């Protein structure tokens, strides 16, 4: 009869529970403890938390569930709008949206953003190679300037230039800062304290910087009319072959604000991620990097050679299995319905994924579920439905999901071509919560390999 | 009847003159009104400003008169310590490094110090074409990046990393405070106030940051014994013909903290005030822009190129005769000596040699001298003696003018062939005063002219 459930807090129930820094390990650790399932209430509301691949496949189930706005998500969304990532799929602009952007996003369109991923790619590069000595680099923080200079350059050809800052771009700098409000009002329950009165007005303000330059940057590129390799250009040009119309400049400029929110911290994490696991596994480490060195024999590297890739690309998943950077999202039940048989389900009721969870379900993937093996990722067919969703479900999956694994693989594959990396402080793994995970302080010592670019 | 001399202030007599941020402007406007020579008095010290090519030619005499150390370098030497630049004639360590480092910073070195310069100047160029729409230039601000950098780069192979940057290296930061502080000392009632101690803790601490530094690259290159193609490399090999001996590590210390001093914020002057001058003077610059795009046919501006910017080299000489960015210098008289037949010295008596005014004497240069004409340098050779005097006098001269011109030729040809700049605030020319002059607050936009490297 009862499903399991954490310790309570009185009339607040579960919810002091997420009162900290790291609320989703706190869900793993839960998860372990309680199994595929357990309920979590706070006062007028209530969720329920998967864990296993059984329960979670029928949850991906379309015609029985779907995509639900979390706190999160709905917070996130008095900035993010109603963008692809922030809509309900009811709503007429989500489909509009989708049906627009998908082939922008599509594998063979990446052919076109290539040239420009490789330009932040190579100032990556170019500054690792002017290091001096006995100086380090800290890894998430320029994985996170090469993301936002990625997007901001390939969506709407802008130039953050955040290798040339210590103190990012106003626009990162409200948008870093409107993420963490929101994500802190999932903490506290008391709205309008006058203390919290100056975290509203640091809000709206941040709010007004991210819409002003993103609308002054698309009445720009109206009035002069150019045309580029870039997501605003389509977004102005296209057309939904469903209702026939294009998007307005409104939902246009909360794309571009949803583009850099859904992906410069998700691509970051992984890269950095990535680089963590490879050097605490040295054997994985020399294998990438013998992959990088053969295919990559061009100072730059093309569209093609990125493909061929293979062993960078299984060492992403795998990272992506362990630590998947948007560790969780958000379904509703469409109409009444029974899950796994023994668990009944109202209209509206909400479900929780754990995705680090999913991935560590040891009738999926054998004992070894905490080791980092690429290898699992040898053959993609392999790999049961519904077993590995870092990027999501169905419909509402990742629409960025090529974009982010095209730069990745790029990126790594340049990074372990030039440079020979050492885990000179033995890095102890601490993963900081913002609406992503990211491996804090993590530093490593890059000796060059002496190669041009 | 007697020398003419400034309103006094009772018992301080001229010395609140100079409580000002801008000294050597008053003391320019004071030998407008007095002419080619005045006495400037305070308690206890006298000298004599020297205005006119005239009294000049007879002070730039080697044999009636040698370089003193003014006010200002003897509280610069407290942590330029024994290096050229603060060193007397008649210390034993100037000769020697006088010596040992006149082959490295000969016309003929440069040509071995030329990549790493481009290497800079390519960053400043990439940097400007990165830039948005809209976005401006803070041009004293890039100029100071690029001379520091270069002189690191080319001095001991040392990178800043200055364009990565907006906060500066640890190193620049404590150099700056540090001179900022040494040139505060000039004007102040009496330095052993507590409201100074503060001032004099950080002061010490400025100093130990750059010795630190400088002595562990020393020390890192001594052990590694890897052989560069830069200043300290030929300061660890060298040897002095006349002693023998080669400069100690603590000397050599010195030696790259003073190329840092001296070279990096009358370079950038220099290239600051040349383009304050062409945006304000547009035919002007467009003839050099007519030469750039003409010379530099290839991506990489080689050394034999460089020399070949001939009316680049007049547009910086003629930024030199307005604006020396280093603007004076100080003499004493080896013996009793009488000065232009009219004026008798004793031995010790001090001299200053004002540069902007010698180079508005109307007497050589003509009735137009506020005018900015770089075809004034047409012909160097009919130039008389000790007229033109940016880069001082004899073997005190600037033993960096071959680097500094080459640097700015190179710097300042780049730049007119990659961009089209526009004086969008139509700037009021503001010149701060530290050791050296700058156009504070100049700032300009740039257009790609599209040329790629
Ligand atoms: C490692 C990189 C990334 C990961 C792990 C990731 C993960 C995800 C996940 C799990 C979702 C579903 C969220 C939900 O169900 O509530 C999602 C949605 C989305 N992602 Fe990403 N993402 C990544 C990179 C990107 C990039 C680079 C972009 C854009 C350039 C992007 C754009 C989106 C969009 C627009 C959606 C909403 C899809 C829709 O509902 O129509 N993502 N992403
Ligand atoms: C626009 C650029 C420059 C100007 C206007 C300039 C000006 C001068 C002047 C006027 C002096 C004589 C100082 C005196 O008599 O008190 C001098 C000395 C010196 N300068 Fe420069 N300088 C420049 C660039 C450089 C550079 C780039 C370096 C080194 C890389 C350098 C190193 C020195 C040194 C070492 C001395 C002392 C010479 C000695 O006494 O042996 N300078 N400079
Ligand atoms: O926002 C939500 O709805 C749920 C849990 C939750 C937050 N507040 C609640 C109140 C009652 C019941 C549940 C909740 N949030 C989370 O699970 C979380 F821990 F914040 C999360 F995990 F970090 C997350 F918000 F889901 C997420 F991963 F950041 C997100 F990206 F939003 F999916
Ligand atoms: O340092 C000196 O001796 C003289 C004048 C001076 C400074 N303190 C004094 C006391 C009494 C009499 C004269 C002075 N200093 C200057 O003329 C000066 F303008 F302040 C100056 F800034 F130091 C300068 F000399 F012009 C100079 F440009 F900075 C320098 F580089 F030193 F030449």
């Amino acid at each position: 009869k009862e499903m399991p459930q954490p310790k309570t807090f009185g009339e607040l129930k579960n919810l002091p529970l997420l009162n900290t820094d790291k609320p989703v390990q706190a869900l793993m650790k839960i998860a372990d403890e309680l199994g595929e399932i357990f309920k979590f209430e706070a006062p007028g509301r209530v969720t329920r938390y998967l864990s296993s691949q059984r329960l979670i496949k029928e949850a991906c189930d379309e015609s029985r569930f779907d995509k639900n706005l979390s706190q999160a998500l709905k917070f996130v969304r008095d900035f993010a709008g109603d963008g692809l990532f922030t809509s309900w799929t009811h709503e007429k602009n989500w489909k509009k949206a989708h049906n627009i952007l998908l082939p922008s996003f599509s594998q063979q369109a990446m052919k076109g953003y290539h040239a420009m991923m490789v330009d932040i790619a190579v100032q990556l590069v170019q500054k690792w190679e002017r290091l001096n000595a006995d100086e380090h680099i800290e890894v998430p923080e320029d994985m996170t300037r090469l993301t936002l200079d990625t997007i901001g350059l390939c969506g709407f050809n802008y130039r953050f230039n955040s290798f040339y800052r210590d103190q990012p771009h106003p626009f990162i700098t409200s948008m870093v800062r409107a993420l963490d409000e929101a994500m802190n009002k999932l903490q506290r329950a008391n709205p309008d304290d006058p203390a919290y009165d100056e975290n509203k007005r640091q809000f709206q303000e941040d709010i007004k910087v991210m819409n002003d330059l993103v609308d002054k940057i698309i009445a720009d590129r109206k009035a002069s009319g150019e045309q580029s390799d870039d997501l605003l250009t389509h977004m102005l040009n296209g057309k939904d072959p469903e209702t026939g119309e294009p998007l307005d400049d409104e939902n246009i400029r909360y794309q571009i604000i949803t583009f850099l929110i859904a992906g410069h911290e998700t691509t970051s994490g992984l890269l950095s991620f990535a680089l963590y696991f490879l050097v605490k596994n040295p054997h994985v480490l020399q294998k990438a990097a013998e992959e990088a060195a053969r295919v990559l024999v061009d100072p730059v590297p093309s569209y093609k050679q990125v493909k061929q890739l293979k062993y960078v690309g299984m060492v992403l998943n795998e990272a992506l299995r362990l630590w998947p950077t948007a560790p969780a999202f958000s379904l509703y039940a469409k109409e009444d319905t029974v899950l796994g048989g023994e668990y009944p389900l109202e209209k509206g009721d909400e479900l929780m994924v754990l995705i680090p969870q999913l991935h560590r379900d040891k009738t999926i993937w054998g004992d070894d579920v905490e080791e980092f093996r690429p290898e699992r990722f040898e053959n993609p067919s392999a790999i049961p439905q519904h077993a590995f969703k870092p990027f999501g479900n169905g419909q509402r999956a990742c629409i960025g999901q090529q974009f982010a694994l095209h730069e990745a693989t790029l990126v790594l594959g340049m990074m372990l071509k030039h440079f020979d990396f050492e885990d000179h402080t033995n890095y102890e793994l601490d993963i900081k919560e913002t609406l992503t995970l990211k491996p804090e302080g993590f530093v490593v010592k890059a000796k060059s390999k002496k190669i041009p670019l």
